[PDB]
This record gives structure tokens, sequence and C-alpha cells, in this order.
RNA sequence: UAAAGAUGAGACGCGUUUUAGAGCUAGAAAUAGCAAGUUAAAAUAAGGCUAGUCCGUUAUCAACUUGAAAAAGUGGCACCGAGUCGGUGCUU
DNA sequence: CTAATCGCCAGCGTCTCATCTTTATGCGC
DNA sequence: TGAGACGCTGGCGATTAG
């Protein structure tokens, strides 16, 4: 029947759609309504939008999955410790583990004894008095040699096992080398022995061993090198200090005889690199590295261990005990001093928990920073507190043991303390002597990152492979899991497959077969520039074999370009040459039977990065190489993966045999790929063998983009399917697809807007301009375009020798420099600042030859001073090159038309594949539907030029309006110019020479295909008149027709009125997508105990009345329940009930038992209605409400403000922000000032809409009073506040807003009683099909 | 070459809740005046069967009619108009 | 004696390792 | 070798209103 087109607009939170005919009209249609509402037919229009919530990434779930694994592994460690200790623990105390486990319970629910450790009050308080902290006991067990009971040893060891510090340091640490000055003196003596010169450096010795300053990580290796003049940092000593300071050294160049000695003490490659390093140097430098390692350790552990090293072997214990003692001393001093000086503040400081005193610091939730900030003015006004204020500046004033900065402690200190415990307690306990290695391994064990979860196949994240079927335990880990296979699968399960055969794995990038392919199938026959002969293309089989074997093999370098003359520029062939450099044998690689061996070798070197894994993998390959060869090989690693598989080349027959002029000298790889005789048939069979029945969801999943847009793509597909079903099951003619611009860019640009001031300051400094003192560098002037241009121009005219400065804004012009082809560029790269003088004499270029010749020197100086960008300078100097040529115009056409984003073409391909599914006799695609992609700039310029302004704060109609404008612009563009389909329409089309078939010499005169473009603006045919750079106006015909046909594509008279009638249309289908809420069960905070019934138990038997718990659960969906409830008497009731996320499965198991357990009786099974979030209700007078929760409601109506008021608001708000000709600005200012009375009409409209649907009388009266009291203020700020005023009538959740100074809070609808007697609406994705149910008839 | 984003794995330090760490003196008490604060146990989504040193906050989801599910199917057109859509004519 | 309204509240910091895309863009020339 | 913090919207206790 009729033909139609569909326009779309994909966004993050909205999808707009529209259906237009051939003359840009939106059809209307009568639709059938189901249900029982006695309203059989409704009339709707084919325009609307869909609204939904954004998608979420899996990061927040992953960060909790890792935490759950960490917690259960820690519990397993504690269980292992209990299991080993239980045998000897049974005789000492049979219920000690039970008292430890049940310690959370309250006294009346506990069994055994309340006191966990000893079981009696006097022993418990004696232990607490003897050991205030656990570190007292830990240091006592480290130092004392006396026998102690097993309980204290168990608690100490359990503390070390549960808290063990970080694993960021490889190797072992000796804490006995804590003396920084002794290490520095030892290093100085070592260099005094090693160096030929007697001094260590030019600075001599000054004992400046205080290198523990705050931060200053590489500032030791720089600044102490500045306090050690001499070899500085590039010398041998500077590299050694940087090695001790942790920075990467350069012994290859600074030190002598070292080929490469890049080392790091923390890294596990240390001493493995140093063996090879010291192989090439003498024993003189060997003794220096031990001192360097000692100094590095001394610097490293001095952050934590602030105690003398000659005390004991528990320095962490010593530091914590001295902190505890300092805390006690300063607490006593503070108490005495406060009581002597300020007695009235003692109660507040030491008793009130709600302040930031000591009571709030300990019992309350205050931090040490809050406590310091609160107590600093008191100590400042307080006398005798100089040392206290000094220690406050060093933040060692009442520090606790469990502090946030304890994460810097490595596990070696805890291992040393545990080893001291074991070594001093073996003799008393034989079972403690017998399992020292097991305890140490329990502390030090760690699962490698390439092994993954240790599942048995029921996990969708695991890849670890078992060599045996038994329980994995930390003392038999090395003989159960296959480390090499697991480390291989760790890489392989995340690398992509081959495009040609999507069932085979790709090859390593540095693989020898791949290198042979790159030098064989390419760089041969026609691919070579000269092919080593007079003819650039020849077969030359044996000749090119000899060329590959001699010119490229054993000679591949930069010299291949010169060497190829006698017998490509990108062929490298480097892996084989590195293999020659390592092996120094030329038989394995020359023999072709060993190719699998070399491929396996490069595969292992690419797969594995750990040094231990490579040696274990190559241990089985040790029958043909020696120890030096293995040492050279294990230090070499590659990276990167190719794009082609293995059986693509060797399995398919081979292609490696047939390439390079053996079969054909015509780039045989691509021809053989496209040859369907023997190769492309198998590829087509493999590609068709994919089980892509659900290809929509699979292709969506494999997209490269955010889930927030991957949701919108799927919703767009479903919307198009529903529209095609609606419109008589007829396919559309054209589909226009537009991707909305990002919203995060506005805030990021606002944050980065101050960079213009920094750039202006840097340019003024580079140019040495003294005019910077007359202006400030504040961001206020940066937002002004005229001020920014005056700053960038350094007070001089950009097209004249006169001075402009900041004298007057009216004596300046902002004319662009490239309007000849009308690229429509408004950025500062195309802007320029000059006086009112035009300084031009032609339209083909804004700058003239005389102007260019005059200002070339100043332009060159500004370009050298980084004041003018390269593109701007080239455009300014393009006048001498002969103006805008055909290539420049073609580039302008391409830039205006062709989009570059990669996701738009994927969406277009998805919709094209879903639409066009017909093949011809020659298997050609029948492209009956054209999919068109457009840029946002065209539609935005259309709205700006033809006064179709938008305001996003009024209603949600602008999504549908954007979709409709997309449709009309795309259809008009495809109707007028059918010769440019290859640029902006998806499909297979022959390209055209834009420089020839889309260009004209002058005035676009002549025959067909030359009247396309003389001015490169695309949207020029819409305007009734156009103006050049000068003051000349060229008119246009009223009816725009095709050049090669009589078809009418645009009427200036009638078509604008139709678009205006569409944009003032009141009924637009806005649908909010209902979604069942999922996520967390409740809020994560654990609340203290109380008697309220809103608390949620944290376990099965933990009563919230006695233990606290969570509250605020999240409701998945609500259900309408009609039943009868006892009141001693049964009374019928109809009410809603909120099914939370935690009980959703229990409700769906058996709803009858669920409502019986909740107290409802005699419920009706068939009357249960599932009501998800954002369900819609009708009520009275069109007052719609959206169900936000089981006891909340949301606004659900839309305000249809007229387009005259929308235009007036947009003009009034941008009163000083509009960009255009100064003649046009005065007209708009007069238009705003001539219609001041519209504001009262807008307020009346808001009041009339609010009194019917909103019902917010108090807020409405406050709004009216605030509007009345601010009438004298000017129209600009008044309209800017009236835009804020629309938050009252917006759709969705209520929110607060401001009107000048007064703040209006939110009015919330906290009762769902009124919706029980309304009409529920179930609507489809487009909202065209509805099913209305009258709930008042239920019961 | 750098930056960003999306995935997956292994670890650390805190925090928050109950319990243990005997408070003293004066009254008939209500309450007042003193002393002490630094630590430890357990839990960290309730739980599940496939019983693993696994899994549990991502994606997907109007109504009705079939089907265990996957999945499939269900709604006339034209013309005047417009306050969230109405009216008229033809037809089934 | 129950229902409507006002004010408050929301678990958080760090390190190591691996894979893939996409968008600017520098060096050489 | 670094930007700086809000912002959101439903639940809950305490208070007022009819």
């Amino acid at each position: 029947d009729k033909k139609y087109s569909i326009g779309l607009d994909i966004g993050t939170n909205s999808v707009g759609w529209a259906v237009i005919t051939d003359e840009y009209k939106v059809p209307s249609k009568k639709f059938k309504v189901l249900g029982n509402t006695d309203r059989h037919s409704i009339k709707k229009n084919l325009i609307g939008a869909l609204l939904f919530d954004s998608g979420e990434t899996a990061e927040a779930t992953r960060l909790k999955r890792t935490a759950r694994r960490r917690y259960t592994r820690r519990k397993n460690r504690i269980c292992y410790l209990q299991e080993i200790f239980s045998n000897e623990m049974a005789k000492v105390d049979d219920s000690f583990f039970h008292r430890l486990e049940e310690s959370f319970l309250v006294e009346e629910d506990k069994k055994h004894e309340r006191h966990p450790i000893f079981g009696n009050i006097v022993d418990e308080v004696a232990y607490h008095e003897k050991y205030p902290t656990i570190y007292h006991l830990r240091k006592k067990l480290v130092d004392s040699t006396d026998k102690a009971d097993l309980r204290l040893i168990y608690l100490a060891l359990a503390h070390m096992i549960k808290f063990r510090g970080h694993f960021l340091i490889e190797g072992d640490l000796n804490p006995d080398n804590s003396d920084v000055d002794k290490l520095f003196i030892q290093l100085v003596q070592t260099y005094n022995q090693l160096f030929e010169e007697n001094p260590i450096n030019a600075s001599g010795v000054d004992a400046k061993a205080i290198l523990s300053a705050r931060l200053s990580k590489s500032r030791r290796l720089e600044n102490l090198i500045a306090q050690l003049p001499g070899e500085k940092k590039n010398g041998l000593f500077g590299n050694l200090i940087a090695l001790s300071l942790g920075l990467t050294p350069n012994f290859k160049s600074n030190f002598d005889l070292a080929e490469d000695a890049k080392l790091q003490l923390s890294k596990d490659t240390y001493d493995d690199d140093l063996d090879n390093l010291l192989a090439q140097i003498g024993d003189q430098y060997a003794d220096l590295f031990l001192a360097a390692k000692n100094l590095s350790d001394a610097i490293l552990l001095s952050d934590i261990l602030r105690v003398n090293t000659e005390i004991t072997k528990a320095p962490l214990s010593a530091s914590m005990i001295k902190r505890y003692d300092e805390h006690h001393q300063d607490l006593t001093l503070l108490k005495a001093l406060v009581r002597q000086q300020l007695p009235e503040k003692y109660k507040e400081i030491f008793f009130d928990q709600s302040k930031n005193g000591y009571a709030g610091y300990i019992d309350g939730g205050a931090s040490q920073e809050e406590f310091y900030k609160f107590i600093k003015p008191i100590l400042e006004k307080m006398d005798g507190t100089e040392e206290l204020l000094v220690k406050l500046n060093r933040e060692d004033l009442l520090r606790k043991q469990r502090t946030f900065d304890n994460g810097s402690i490595p596990h070696q200190i805890h291992l040393g303390e545990l080893h001291a415990i074991l070594r001093r307690q073996e003799d008393f306990y034989p079972f403690l002597k017998d399992n020292r290695e097991k305890i140490e391994k329990i502390l030090t064990f760690r699962i490698p990152y390439y092994v993954g979860p240790l599942a048995r196949g029921n996990s969708r994240f695991a890849w670890m492979t078992r060599k045996s079927e038994e329980t994995i335990t930390p003392w038999n880990f090395e003989e159960v899991v296959d480390k090499g296979a697991s480390a291989q699968s760790f890489i392989e399960r995340m690398t992509n497959f081959d495009k040609n055969l999507p069932n085979e794995k790709v090859l390593p990038k540095h693989s020898l077969l791949y290198e042979y392919f790159t030098v064989y199938n390419e760089l041969t026959k026609v691919k070579y520039v000269t092919e080593g002969m007079r003819k650039p293309a020849f077969l030359s089989g044996e000749q090119k074999k000899a060329i590959v074997d001699l010119l490229f093999k054993t000679n591949r370098k930069v010299t291949v370009k010169q060497l190829k003359e006698d017998y490509r520029f990108n062929a490298s062939l480097g892996t084989y040459h590195d293999l020659l450099k390592i092996i120094k044998d030329k038989d394995f690689l020359d023999n072709e039977e060993n190719e699998d061996i070399l491929e396996d070798i490069v595969l292992t070197l690419t797969l594995f990065e750990d040094r231990e894994m490579i040696e274990e993998r190559l241990k089985t390959y040790a029958h043909l190489f020696d120890d030096k060869v293995m040492k050279q090989l294990k230090r070499r690693r590659y990276t990167g993966w190719g794009r082609l598989s293995r059986k693509l080349i060797n399995g398919i027959r081979t292609i490696l045999d047939f390439l390079k002029s053996d079969g054909f000298a015509n780039r045989n790889f691509m021809q053989l790929i496209h040859d369907d005789s023997l190769t492309f048939k198998e590829d087509i069979q493999k590609a068709q063998v994919s089980g892509q029945g659900d290809s929509l969801h699979e292709h969506i999943a494999n997209l490269a983009g955010s889930p927030a847009i991957k949701k919108g793509i799927l919703q767009t597909v479903k919307v198009v399917d529903e529209l095609v079903k609606v419109m008589g099951r007829h396919k559309p003619e054209n589909i226009v697809i537009e991707m909305a611009r990002e919203n995060q860019t506005t805030q990021k640009g606002q944050k980065n807007s101050r960079e213009r001031m920094k750039r202006i300051e840097e340019g003024i400094k580079e140019l040495g301009s003294q005019i910077l003192k007359e202006h400030p560098v504040e961001n206020t002037q940066l937002q002004n375009e005229k001020l920014y241009l005056y700053y960038l121009q350094n007070g001089r005219d950009m097209y004249v020798d006169q001075e402009l400065d900041i004298n007057r804004l009216s004596d300046y012009d902002v004319d662009h420099i490239v309007p000849q082809s009308f690229l429509k560029d408004d950025s500062i790269d195309n802007k320029v600042l000059t006086r009112s003088d035009k300084n031009r004499g032609k339209s083909d270029n804004v700058p003239s030859e005389e102007v260019v010749k005059k200002m070339k020197n100043y332009w060159r100086q500004l370009l050298n001073a980084k004041l003018i960008t390269q593109r701007k300078f080239d455009n300014l100097t393009k006048a001498e090159r002969g103006g805008l040529s055909e290539l420049d115009k073609a580039g302008f056409i391409k830039r205006q038309l062709v989009e570059t984003r990669q996701i738009t073409k994927h969406v277009a391909q998805i919709l094209d594949s879903r639409m066009n599914t017909k093949y011809d006799e020659n298997d050609k695609l029948i492209r009956e539907v054209k999919v068109i992609t457009l840029k946002s700039k065209l539609v935005s310029d259309f709205r700006k030029d033809f006064q179709f302004y938008k305001v996003r704060e009024i209603n949600n109609y602008h999504h549908a309006h954007d979709a409709y404008l997309n449709a009309v612009v795309g259809t008009a563009l495809i109707k007028k110019y059918p010769k440019l389909e290859s640029e902006f329409v998806y499909g297979d089309y022959k390209v055209y020479d834009v420089r020839k078939m889309i260009a004209k010499s002058e005035q676009e005169i002549g025959k067909a295909t030359a009247k396309y473009f003389f001015y490169s603006n695309i949207m020029n045919f819409f305007k009734t008149e156009i103006t050049l750079a000068n003051g000349e106006i060229r008119k246009r015909p009223l009816i725009e027709t095709n050049g090669e046909t009589g078809e009418i594509v645009w009427d200036k008279g009638r078509d604008f009125a139709t678009v205006r009638k569409v944009l003032s249309m009141p009924q637009v289908n806005i649908v909010k997508k209902t979604e069942v809420q999922t996520g967390g069960f409740s809020k994560e905070s654990i609340l203290p105990k109380r008697n309220s019934d809103k608390l949620i138990a944290r376990k099965k038997d933990w009563d919230p009345k006695k233990y606290g718990g969570f509250d605020s659960p999240t409701v998945a969906y609500s259900v309408l329940v009609v039943a009868k409830v006892e009141k001693k008497k049964l009374k019928s009731v109809k009410e809603l009930l909120g099914i939370t996320i935690m009980e959703r499965s229990s409700f769906e198991k058996n709803p009858i038992d669920f409502l019986e357990a909740k107290g409802y009786k005699e419920v009706k099974k068939d009357l249960i209605i599932k009501l998800p979030k954002y369900s819609l209700f009708e009520l009275e007078n069109g007052r719609k409400r959206m169900l936000a929760s089981a006891g909340e409601l949301q606004k659900g109506n839309e305000l249809a403000l007229p387009s005259k008021y929308v235009n007036f608001l947009y003009l009034a708000s941008h009163y000083e922000k509009l960009k255009g000709s100064p003649e046009d600005n005065e007209q708009k200012q007069l238009f705003v000032e001539q219609h001041k009375h519209y504001l009262d009409e807008i307020i009346e409209q808001i009041s009339e809409f609010s009194k019917r649907v909103i019902l917010a009388d108090a807020n409405l009266d406050k709004v009216l009073s605030a509007y009345n009291k601010h009438r004298d203020k000017p129209i600009r700020e008044q309209a800017e506040n009236i835009i804020h005023l629309f938050t009252l009538t917006n759709l969705g959740a209520p929110a607060a807003f401001k009107y000048f100074d007064t703040t209006i809070d939110r009015k919330r609808y906290t009762s769902t009683k009124e919706v029980l007697d309304a009409t529920l609406i179930h609507q489809s994705i487009t909202g065209l099909y509805e099913t209305r149910i009258d709930l008042s008839q239920l019961g």
C-alpha cells in the first residue's frame, strides 16, 4: 500500500521513534483496547519515546566475589590451625574451642562458661592485667625462655595467622641491619676500596644518613645525590643508590662491561639477573651489591621499626609497646593538666561521646584526624602543651595499635616472629616441634594468580586442571594442580579466535611461521617494488627463494631496502635472527623438520612470563642444548598475538606452498581467500556452521561498548520490530539511525575549562608579552569568547596591524576565516578577532593576498610562540596557495557527511541484517531497505537555523522530536542526492570522485552532475536565502527538485508548516519501562540493638532485639492482595504487600503458603496481580501515578507546553549567550522585550496543571509567593528561575529545587490506598497496544 | 607511543555489631563526686546443593492464547479536526 | 488512635598480574 | 609522575494533626 520511513534516536536512558510518510506527516490510527474498562477503541499517534534505567557493569559484583573468596579462605586457614592444635588441646581444655566459637552469644544463650580463655574470673582478670594487649604476650613469648601454657601460644599464633601483612616483597629480610648510618658507612668504605680514586665522591663524608623524609621516593636518589656531588646520578654510585632506593638503574652504560643489568631488589628477577651481571664483571663490584641490598633493607624497614635494633628479635612488638606506653603517659598528663587548668571542659572532653573529644575518639566513631583537629585549638589556648603540639604535628599523639596505616608491614616480619616462637618453644612440646614447617607454610602459602578458583567444574570462572582426584591442601598443592597447563589456559581462554575460521586459536605474533608468511605471501612478485629485476612483477621462483635465503635471511636489518636491489619496507624477520644470536648454530632453523620445535619454543616464551615456569616447560627439551644456552634463552620474552590461525595456512591445501608466485603472482593470499573453488567454500562452510540462532544477543554481547548503550541497542531493535508489526506488516522504505551525544563531556569540559587560562599564560610567557599585567587569569574571562580571543591575539588585530586590546567590545568582529565552502565551524580554530573593518575583498577566501602578505610575519611569530594552531595558520595562509581547491571542498563534504564512530556502523549492520533477508538468482542481496546514519551536528544546526528550539527541563517530548527530525532530514538528504549513497548509507555501493563528480568551476552551472555543489554546505538547500562572506545575498528556488528527475524533495512554503504542526502536537506516547528491581538485599550498615520491628536478622538464630542487624530492605515487586484478616473478628481487606528481594524465591515457591504465613486467610488464587515498579494507574481526570514501592507513588503526567512558550524561554535564558550576526541579536532582544507578559501566562499554565494532577498546595502557594515577591528583577534571571520551576511538574520521583533564594522541599505521596480503586494500564513497548483493568470491580 | 574503557584472578589494612576485659564512695533512693579508656573472640550479604579451600548484587523481563520450557501466535481503512485524543463515512 | 509530615541516612582505602578494544598522535619523512 | 566531591531516592524514627 503506502510507503513510510522510521526515524530513531538511540540514547543512554531514552529511545525515540517516529513514523513518517512521503510528505513528512505522522499518521494516526484507531487502536483496540482489551480488558473490561468499557472503552473499546482509542486513537493514538505514531510518535513517541521510551524511557528506562541505565545498565551497570560487573565491577561491583566482582569486588564482592573476591571478598567472599578471601573471607572463606581465611576461615579455612583458621580451621586448619584448629585441626592441628586440637589433639594437644583436648587434654588441656576440652571446651576451649567451643568457648572461642560461642563468644558472640549472650550469657543466657551461651553454654559452658562466660569467660572464654581460662573459664574463671580471677585468672581472666589476671591475664588482662598482666598483658594489656596481645603484643605484650607476643613479645613475652618471643623473649622469655620459660615454658608457657598452650592457650597463650595458640592465641598468639592465631593472631599471626589471621593477620599477616602484604606479599609485595620477594625474598627474605633480616631486621638486624636496621642501622642506616652503619650501612651508609659500609657502602662508602666499599666504594673507597673499589674505586681507583680515593674519595667516594666530591662531597666527601658528612654522615647525612637521615633519609626517611616524608614521601620523597626518588627524591632520595636525586636530592641526596645533590648532597653528594661527584658521579651524581648518571655515574656508578648514583645507579647503585637508585638500586638501593628502588629506582631502576643503568649498569649497561654507566657501569662498565655489563651488557644489561636492569635489576630491582623487590622484583623476583633479582639475583637471577645478578648472576649473569656478575658473570661479565670482576669480583670488585660483587661486594658492593651486598652493601647496597643491606642499605635498601635498612631504608625499607625503618618506616615501621622505630626502635633500637639491639633490644630483641621482635621489633614490631617493641614499636607497638612503646606506642602504648607513650599513649598511657600522654593520657595521664592530659588528664592531670586538664583537671588543673580547665575543670569545666573535663566532662565534655572525657565523657560525652557525641563530640570529637577523647570519649568520641575511643567509644564514639571519631577518627584520629577529627580528634587532632578538635583538640588543636584547646592545646593552642592551653599552657604547658608545647611537646604535645609538636607530637601532634608529627601525628604520634595517642596512636592505637590497630591503625589504618598498618598495611605497609610485609609478611617477613610476622614470619620472623613466628619462627622465633617456634624455635624457642620446640623443646617443651614435641608436636609443636613436629609441625614447624606446616605452620610456616600455612602462614606463607598463597594461590598464584594464574591458577584461579579451585573448582571441580561447577563454576563459570575457573580454568584450573587437576592431575589427581583429591582434596587440595596447602601442603600438597604442587602435586595436585597442573601449573603449566593452568597457566596456559589462563592466557588462552581470554585471547580471541581467527576471523576466517572461528574455531581455531591464533598464532603468536613473533612466531617463525608467521614471519615466513609475512616475508613470503607479501613482499614477493608484484608486492615487491622491483622484485630484484627490471620487471617489478615476475614469477621468479628459485630467484625469490635465493633472495629470501640470502638477501633477507642472515641479513635482515634496515639494510634490506638497499640489499633488495640486486639478487617490502615493512618486513622484519627478527625472531629467527635473535635465535641465531642466542643459539649460535645454523642447523636447527635451516632444517625444515624442526619448524614445530621453533614454533613450540616461541609459543612457550610468549605464553609464560614467570622465570620458574619457562625453565620447567623447557626441562623436557634439554637434550639438544647446554646450560649457557638455557641461561640465555630463559631471559628472553616476547609479547603480542597475531590474527591468522595455523590450519588456515598449513591445514588447508598448502597455501604456504601455493603463495609467492608458485600458483599465481597476483597477491595469492587474497585471491586464494576469495577463490571459492577449493578454499572459500570451506571458509563459508565454517562460518555458516556457527549456531547463531540467537545471533542478536550474541552480536550484542560481542560489541565493544558500555552496557549502558548495549541496553539501548536491544531496545531499539525491539521497537523497530513492533513498529513494523503495527504498520500492516509492511517493511519501511528508509531507516535513519542517530547516536546521541555523551552527557559526561559537559561536566568534564567544565572542570577542564580552566586549561585555557593556563594555555594563555604559557603563551604569554613564551612570547614575553607585558600585556598580561592588565588582565587577570581568572576562569571568568576564559568563558568569554571575545576575552579568550583578545588574550590569544596578544592585544593585536589578527588581520590588521592596528591594536585592539580590551578597549571596546563594539569595535571588534568575530567573523570566521573559512566561510567560502561553508564548513560550519564555530570553534576557536576557525574564529578570529579583529576590528569592525572587513579586511577582505573576496568570497573564495576570508583572507586576501594583501592581508596574507602583510600578516605573514606576525602569523609565523604566533605559530612559533604556540599562539595559533597549525590548522588555523594553514587556513590563514591558504590564500597564497590559490584558495579552496576541489580537494578541500571534497574534504569538507566528507567531514560533514561521513561519521567515524565504530558503534554506529555495528547498529546499522545489525538492523540491515534483520531487515533485508532476500537473495536474487545470482545470490545478490535485495537491499529494499536503506539504513542511514547521520551526525548530530546536522540536526542541531537545523534546530538553531529554523527556530525549533528545545528545552530539556520542560518535558520528555524532545526525544520523540529528535527522532522525527532525524527522519525528515535523512529522507530529504537521500531524496535530493542519490549519488552520495556510498558515504552515509550502509551497504555495498560504488565510490564516486567527490573532487570531480561533486564539484563545479563557478555558480554550479552546466549539465547534470556538475550542479551538485559549488558551496560545500550540505544543508544549504533548506534555506530560502544564503549569504556569502561579503555583503551579497544569493536567492534559492522555492521548490527544490532533483537534478536528474522531476521528483520534489522539499517545499519551502508547506513543509515547514507541517513540521511546526507536528512539533506542537499534544499526544505523544511516553512509556517508562517497568523493571523488577534486583541487587542487594538491604543496606549494608549494621545497626545497634533496639526494640523496633524493622530490623533484619544477620543469621538464622541471631535475634535482632539482642544483636542489632540490617534494615531498609529492597522490594522487588508488589502484589495486590484481597483476603480477610482477623480484627477476634474476620474483616475483609484489600491491600498491597511488598515482596522484598530476599523473600522473592520463598514467595514464588508457594504464594498460598506465603500469604497464609503472613496472616492473610481465605485468599483468592486468581486475583493475585503482579505489579512491578513503575506500573501505571488511571484514577480520575487523567491523574496518573507510577508505583514506586509498596507504600510510595510517583508523578506520571506530562506537561504539553506550547511551542511559543518554549521558544520564549529559550530566547530569554540565552539573552547574552546567543551566537550570530549583530543584526540578528538585536531582533531577538526586541522580541524578548516585546513579550514580557508571557511569564504570567506560563505561571498560570503551571498552576492550572498543578491544581489538577500534582495536588501540592503548600509548595504551590510558596512558589506563587516567591514569584510575586521577585517581579522587579530582570527577565533573564526571572526566566532562568522559571526553568528551575518545572521540577514541580516533572515526571518521576519528587525532588527539591530552588527559586532565587527560597528552597522548596519535595512533596511525597506516601499512601497507596487511592490506587486500589483505579484503572491499571498494561501497555506495550511502543504504548500503542493497551490492556486496561478496572480494579474497582475486584472483590 | 600514550591515555581511557570493558573483563577475569590473587592479596592487604580498616570499619560496624554482640561478648570478655570484676569499677569505687555517699543516701532510702532519685542522683551526685572520683578512677579506667589503646585489646581479643565471632559475623561481614540471609543461605544453596552439585558438597567444591565452589556458587549467591552483571545482562534479560507489558497483557492474553498454546507449549514442561525454548519458543510461537493475538488487534480494519480513509477523511475533518486537537489540551494528553475526538468525530464522521466505508467495511468486517 | 492512627495517619500525614520533617529531618536524617546511605561500607571504604591500597597493591600485583593477564587479555581485548577505541581515540589522539608523535617520528620519519 | 594527579581532578574534587557530591548526587539520588526510598526507608525510618520522632513529632504533629485530625
